[PDB]
């Protein structure tokens, strides 16, 4: 079948929009002019889950890189979450558990995002969650044993606190820590802090309780109770995913099928 290699970029999203000249099949192509890469489509090639935004394969002319990519035509999680509102319970306990499930993925073969925000969680035309943008991540495990990451990086008011205190650190609690930061949004509409350091008096203020307090005083005591276990400062003691599975929250029946 002739044409059924030409794609025509339509609209950008961030990264266009590219509809197939013969089948009208959309993705997204990631444009990237080289004049970093290679790490991410490297990451891109090994990945295959429902959860995670789908790598087609890509093309190089001269110095433009194009990634072709999942398209997500739901947009990005961002624009779900209401200012100082958030969004209802059920909709964020099942965002929650997709999140978890791509996480999970990405762990057992040994990735980790290091930039989890809900600007790069993206939703298909079923509202289904998908992880994107790999230009952050990196591999912790390999040949079945772990590498201590140590560069600082992804997004200030979702970083872990360890990240900015201790010169070596676990990847996975880093990543548990940014889907509750995700987590308190979606139930807030609000980030907590601007970073989580001793500095940070909001920081300070959840480390002493007061859930009184917003955005903790808007989220309910089985959700609230759940964060209270992923955004604890000692990544050792921090929750781990196995056990956000058994989570009393995590469990409860909220939300009814499409
Ligand atoms: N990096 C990156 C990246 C980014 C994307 C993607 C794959 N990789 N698929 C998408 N589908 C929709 C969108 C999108 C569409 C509308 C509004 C915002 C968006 O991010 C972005 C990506």
């Amino acid at each position: 079948v002739p044409f059924v290699e030409d794609w025509d970029l339509v609209q950008t999203l961030g990264v266009q929009l590219a509809v197939n000249r013969v089948t009208e099949e959309a993705v997204a192509v990631k444009i990237v002019d080289m004049k970093n890469i290679k790490k991410e489509i490297c990451i891109n090639k090994m990945l295959n889950h429902e959860n995670v935004v789908k790598f087609y394969g890509h093309r190089r002319e001269g110095n433009i890189q194009y990634l072709f990519l999942e398209y997500c035509s739901g947009g990005e999680l961002f624009d779900r979450i209401e200012p100082d509102i958030g969004m209802p319970e059920p909709d964020a306990q099942r965002f929650f558990h997709q999140l978890m499930a791509g996480v999970v993925y990405l762990h057992g073969i040994g990735i980790t995002h290091r930039d989890i925000k809900p600007e790069n969680l993206l939703l298909d035309e079923r509202d289904n969650l998908k992880i994107s943008d790999f230009g952050l991540a990196t591999v912790f495990r390999y040949n079945n044993r772990e590498r201590l990451l140590n560069k600082m990086c992804g997004t200030l008011p979702y970083v872990a606190p360890e990240l900015l205190k201790r010169r070596e650190f676990h990847a996975e609690p880093v990543d548990v820590w940014s889907c509750g930061i995700v987590l308190t949004a979606m139930l807030a509409g609000e980030l907590p802090w601007d970073q989580p350091s001793d500095s940070c008096q909001e920081y300070s203020d959840w480390k002493e309780k007061k859930t009184y307090l917003n955005p903790w005083k808007k989220i309910d005591s089985a959700p609230l109770a759940l964060l209270h276990k992923i955004l604890v400062e000692n990544p050792s003691a921090r929750i781990t995913i196995p056990d956000i599975k058994k989570d009393r929250w995590y469990n409860k029946p909220l939300k009814k099928g499409a």
